[PDB]
RNA sequence: AAAAAA
RNA sequence: AAAAAAAA
RNA sequence: UUUUUU
RNA sequence: UUUUUUUU
RNA sequence: AAAAAAAAAAA
RNA sequence: UUUUUU
RNA sequence: AAAAAAAA
RNA sequence: AAAAAAAAA
RNA sequence: AAAAAAAAA
RNA sequence: UUUUUUUU
RNA sequence: AAAAAAAAAAA
RNA sequence: UUUUUUUU
RNA sequence: UUUUU
RNA sequence: UUUUUU
């Protein structure tokens, strides 16, 4: 309600960190070709187009995707991610196909608690398969 | 009451002539393929808009859609940057269409704090899209 | 705390929009008036970029005040008269208010009843206005459109 | 009760208006021939005999119809209005019959409040059409 | 509500008067001359500028005053009103005076029920004195 | 409830009204060019497609327009609206956008009462812009 | 109750009618003979008089009749109704007899909704008898 | 936006006033203006509620 | 609460 | 209690 | 209680 | 309350 | 017990 | 509440 | 909540 | 009914 | 989203 | 609600 | 809260 | 039981 | 109440 | 309830 500076009785020196960790949700895109599994790099995480390079490690949590481009003719779209880890790889392939041709497919997993650890630029994060050329990402994750 | 009926009007009020006028103004914009556009303040004055007597404006949000269809293949999407003279912004308020028919969307608020005069001269944000118009509508104040 | 920062709107689908919307207003003018002589306020003087309204071209009257705006004769008291018209048919009636000040103005004023709103042009007239006083000034409560 | 003058402490000069509005139901007759419409002229309510010869306009709000004179021979009354505005002739016929030879005829119809405009003597009420030779009529109105 | 005429099951012929009553305030003025009463006629009441030429009989309820011109110099406004019957005159003076010399002075006289009979043209209500050279008058009554 | 005919003890003879009102949603279509606005008449709202062909006069209440064919490559529908009144042309512009190109554009407004007179065949009601050669109208109305 | 004009949000395009049903309650008089039954055909319903001239088929509800013209001399007047079907004609004479001379004679009859069947012009409603020439109907039916 | 107040007593003062939104509460220095003024008397007496820092 | 219909 | 004729 | 409007 | 119906 | 009828001049 | 009456 | 300047 | 601005008016 | 901001009673 | 105080 | 005094013209 | 940036 | 959530 | 007064 003050129009105008006021004065803080500031006291000791506190704890400070120039270099905190953001949680964010990082929408970025990928090229697919067809029958062909891609495996997303974490290290697309990390860039000045999402005020990230700064960071080495991500805790990724969730995991969702688009079919970013039409698919073929007469088909409807349709995305696969199949969850990738260091400690070992799954073989789930959640799934999601388009009921209508001009509308996007979509599908996404959560990482559970106890398998979110901290990932690199050089790890994978899951394999993406489609029908369409290019798959829209959106990655729910923890810099640190 | 079906008639006329006399006001026992008193003192003569105050009186302003040329008042404000909090208005959502709609206006388009031509984008370029991979090229932000600044819009222009200016477009907000206009007889078309009854506003052309106004010389400045305050902003409190803008709202964008992709005016027309997008690339072959391709779904439509809407980009805004949010421009102030004390500082330009760096958020790339982005919103995407899922059907490749229907338009995209997207738009931002200004705080109280940011929420100055802007005259014609000035720009309010930074469009991009894949397609080649995009419908603003703007929701200000004139004064 | 409010928001220091611009934050994202989550829009949809294109609203129905409109760029030239209506505008209720009170506009104030002043109209020079002649001793024992009515004069026939025009519609007209309601548009005008004076108001910002040069851009309509009908009106719907809601109540119109008036007061005097200079002087009265030596003498004699302010006063002033109002006799509404309308097109489908001009009253008859004088609603008058004077000054119990010589040095203060007289004021008086009038509703229009919703069924006697309708449109009105520029070249239409609003109401006949007698004074002792060789200007009048006019307060008219309006919608435009 | 006071049975002597008393003084108003009167203060300053109120707002006044020698020629002030009237609500009023005017009686007066039209004259009506067989199978013949008589449009009621608005000028007839300005008269003299009403003390309205001051008004140059009237709004009116309803309007009541009764047979004045015998019907013909072997005939039951009958009356009919068919409401006339200047923005669109209506073309509505309400009629009332008499269930009794010697009794009047009457019929009536209201005027919604988004036609309440003006009417000056040049235009016209409503059309009248009925078997008996006159017609008295009620007209609701407010001079102004 | 209602966009559209709609009918009225009138019935008998009412009781009807083209020639009601009217309760009203005239507004009027009257040129008065310093020392000298002036006698303010009941004919001033019946005139087209108010509407009621059409009257001969009133019936005056209650009568205000109000000074029309500026005072003397030097003066204070002040005016009187002296009430007047047919059946007997009354000696009261009714006297209300101005507090500013720029504004004007006021009163007025409330007659009792068992005064209020009618009066025609020729009669008069009441004698005004006022060092101002106009009076304004607003007379309540029941023209009849 | 009954299976046969059964007696009504009718009384005096009723009011009746042959022709009466009607509250109506009437539909229809116009062609409109490019760029050029189209009046749209009143007439076409009388008419034996609607059963309204014995009526002269017509009280609308609001318009309500579609576009009735697709619109030009590349380009989302869209139709504007411009009130048109006797007593005074608006210049407000209601417009309605499509946001998908195979969906169709639509938009209306409401008649306030005070402006809710009535129109014969030679009025219009209001001009429609649109890049679609053809719009579709829904006009709710009162014909009387 | 604005006083301008304001924007509907329309949306989808409706469901449409042009040429709706009605419920009508239709005047109309039938000349009869004396001795002799008159069977009333219900293409009289049918006409642009009633607004009705876009119908070919109704469904009656109800039927009631007033002797129209003054009766024989010394005689009280009636009347009566026969309900006639397509699926088989009644043989029902709800009869009315006035107790004064110079009033009308009145009877109607209700039609149950297991026999509110459609009826087209070439079809009969009822036989009328009466010892009054003509005889005035109000039917109370549902065009379709 | 002209905001206007007239007298109803010549002898009277006129008087107008307007109240600046928080959203344009900034400082201003002494080479800056608050608002022209407009009127018939050759003066005009002001009282502005500011917050001096 | 609007129009037509015991 | 619905339907029919009656019925203070 | 029904039908158009809503 | 004369004639008909109404899930046993 | 919020404990009888008014009007005229001065609170 | 003072005070002058039916 | 007392005091100061402001303040519907 | 979580992290990164604050843990006390 | 069901209360408020600007102009008006 | 801008500047001061008020028993820890 | 069954939420202030009447009369004149039109319900 | 104050609220504000970003999170499925 | 018009405009704007 | 509209509306015209003390
Ligand atoms: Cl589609
Ligand atoms: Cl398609
Ligand atoms: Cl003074
Ligand atoms: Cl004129
Ligand atoms: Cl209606
Ligand atoms: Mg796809
Ligand atoms: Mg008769
Ligand atoms: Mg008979």
């Amino acid at each position: 309600n003050s129009n105008v500076v006021t004065m803080i009785r500031a006291g000791s020196y506190p704890k400070v960190n120039p270099t905190p960790t953001w949680v964010r949700a990082i929408p970025f895109e990928v090229s697919v070709q067809s029958g062909i599994a891609f495996k997303v790099p974490v290290g697309s995480l990390f860039s000045a187009n999402f005020r990230t390079d700064s960071f080495t490690s991500v805790t990724v949590m969730s995991v969702r995707a688009w079919t970013q481009l039409t698919p073929p003719v007469n088909e409807y779209s349709f995305v696969r991610l199949k969850p990738l880890f260091k400690t070992g790889d799954s073989t789930e392939e959640f799934e999601g196909r388009a009921s209508n041709i001009n509308t996007r497919a979509s599908v996404g997993y959560r990482i559970p608690t106890n398998l979110r650890q901290n990932t690199v630029a050089a790890d994978n994060v899951c394999e993406v398969r489609s029908n369409c050329r290019q798959v829209a990402l959106v990655i729910s994750c923890c810099f640190n």
